[PDB]
């Protein structure tokens, strides 16, 4: 609020416009605001933005100048002019260039996740996702209302391999897995992961199993190496690749745990002695209340899928039930944290 | 993000995911928890709160918990379950029953300005507001906009005289109005900052003038005493009341420069010798880069009004060319500032 205000008013504003925050990252990301700066020769003023971005001087320069107040970018004087520079933020996590950038992830946050949590109080209220009372599709079928179109399946996949650029080498190394020759990425999207656990692991092979719109775009929009295969199928009902490890990256959050129990029991009987399942997910603290940024992710999870984030004792009652056994877990300190379960005798 | 990734990463996940911290914010609101914790005997559990608003088990844990984590309640524990109770700034800022609620203001932010917030891109592009592409409702007059329906100008109304109850007195006794025995509050609404400047100046005489669909509604809503007269009509064209000082809190803002000059013309040949205007509105710094608030406020009315937030110099060249002198502001070191004019000989 008013810096000579009460703490606690002071608070509540900046919960109250958070919502305007993350619009102005957005907006700013769908501008394409940090390109333009990497790409200039030096800083740009108002004018120059505005017209690389097609857009209008006012915004333009409230855009500039909130980024500037949020650490998003530098302004410097020179005569009668600001001039506008990307940080060490930006370039690293805004720019397209950069192997880092959140780019797509943020689009797709201010596209889809935004108009979703306008519904929040009825998420909460029935205990259920809103597709339909937020984009007139029906979510019966989780996915095919998450790909309502292809352009939608080509965005979705571009911001779900971002996290990998940063988180990738936590989970992967969390355990060893050169133990593991031949591995499977169960729902594995566009390969990201498997890409980074290929470099990490010379030794193993990967195939990448997700549904035949997704291999298919994956193919069509990603080019590979001679580590990495690709299998289309439905995980639920189709024959698993052969592998000796099986991979679980943010699948099991889409699911209540019913299904979830349906899929571990599939990979549990497809594994052989020796056998693992790498279960990647962000663990919710055992009391529930924290951390606050996964409690936003499961109350993301509400509003979206069929699922929820849960705790690691959650995640063993799971993985013990599916047969699973020598359950381990490992807190990354990264918003992605690594389990690892056995097949035994 | 996560507790051990580097602190650029970090912030750029607190602004993405501030969209969903408002909405809880607003959530909780919406579902009347702070409320129902305040009406109660003692401190409630899950199942008592999720009864008590009508909503899911899953969906209100996930919702008290957040709240909790945000320091907007406190937890703790009974045998085999958590009880939830207020903080100071729930019970000040967040109950229906307190003085200072800012509780309308919070649903209104909720169920308006988040919509319009998506359409952020568009307003920055196009340098316009976005009721039409928002809300199907045409804005050529911007207030018929804003009172969409009866039920939707009594919320505007109710959320507005909300930061009076906080702001009023610093704003208000900024300068010493008791040498103004007669006011006018034009765009003076439900006539809450009146009601506060006649209990700070007993020797004073208040006009709330607004339209008489806000009027109408202020008089059905809202009960009066001795000090306050409420007059209706149009500022741009009907006569204004008699008055020895006009005050405009939060009416500049809303329009761009030629409608305030037009505006302040007709209040100016309006005042006598000694005759004053008291503009209430965030000010913004001088370079346009600060306060933060103040900033999102001016892209805020680029999202919704047809207006922007403006520097003191700024309202100074507005004030001066409609002929009034002897310019002063205060910074109340609050969200909103006031300004004093007079209309010399
Ligand atoms: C939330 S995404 C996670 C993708 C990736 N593992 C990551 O973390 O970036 C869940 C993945 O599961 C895939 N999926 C969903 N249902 C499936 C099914 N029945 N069979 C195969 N793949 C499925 C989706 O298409 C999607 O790529
Ligand atoms: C943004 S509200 C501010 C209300 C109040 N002064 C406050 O700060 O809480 C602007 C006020 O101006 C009123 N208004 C807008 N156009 C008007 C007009 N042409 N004549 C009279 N009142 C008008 C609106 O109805 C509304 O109550
Ligand atoms: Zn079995
Ligand atoms: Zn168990
Ligand atoms: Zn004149
Ligand atoms: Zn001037």
């Amino acid at each position: 609020m008013g810096s000579s205000e009460d703490q606690a008013y002071r608070l509540l504003n900046d919960y109250a416009n958070g919502f305007m925050v993350s619009q102005v990252l957005f907006a700013a990301c769908e501008l394409g605001v940090f390109d333009l700066l990497a790409e200039a020769p030096g800083p740009l003023d108002v004018a120059a933005v505005a017209a690389g971005v097609r857009a209008s001087a006012h915004g333009t320069e409230l855009l500039l100048d909130i980024c500037v107040s949020l650490k998003l970018l530098k302004v410097e004087t020179r005569g009668g002019k600001a001039f506008y520079r990307n940080t060490e933020l930006s370039s690293d996590y805004l720019t397209t260039v950069s192997p880092t950038s959140q780019c797509s992830m943020l689009k797709y946050m201010g596209r889809t996740s935004y108009r979703c949590w306008g519904h929040l109080a009825d998420a909460v209220r029935e205990g259920r996702n809103q597709y339909l009372e937020t984009f007139g599709v029906p979510a019966e079928e989780l996915f095919t209302a998450i790909y309502r179109s292809e352009g939608e399946r080509l965005q979705f996949m571009q911001a779900l391999q971002e996290v990998w650029s940063v988180n990738g080498r936590s989970v992967l190394t969390a355990f060893d897995l050169s133990v593991f020759p031949l591995m499977c990425d169960l729902g594995g999207g566009a390969g990201a992961l498997a890409k980074e656990c290929m470099s990490l692991y010379p030794g193993c092979k990967i195939t990448v199993f997700d549904i035949p719109e997704v291999v298919w775009t994956a193919k069509q929009h990603f080019s590979f190496e001679e580590q990495i295969d690709f299998q289309e199928g439905d995980f639920f009902k189709d024959p698993l690749p052969e592998a000796d490890l099986y991979i679980l990256a943010r699948v099991l959050h889409d699911w209540a745990d019913g299904k979830c129990s349906h899929l571990l029991e599939r990979i549990y009987h497809t594994c052989k002695p020796g056998g693992g399942i790498l279960v990647i997910e962000s663990l919710l603290d055992e009391d529930r209340r924290g951390p606050l940024l996964t409690q936003l992710y499961s109350l993301n999870m509400l509003v979206q899928t069929e699922g929820q984030e849960r705790t690691p004792t959650h995640y063993h009652m799971l993985l013990s039930s599916a047969g699973f056994r020598d359950f381990q877990f490992k807190k990354t300190g990264a918003i992605y944290d690594a389990i690892l379960a056995r097949k035994g005798t």
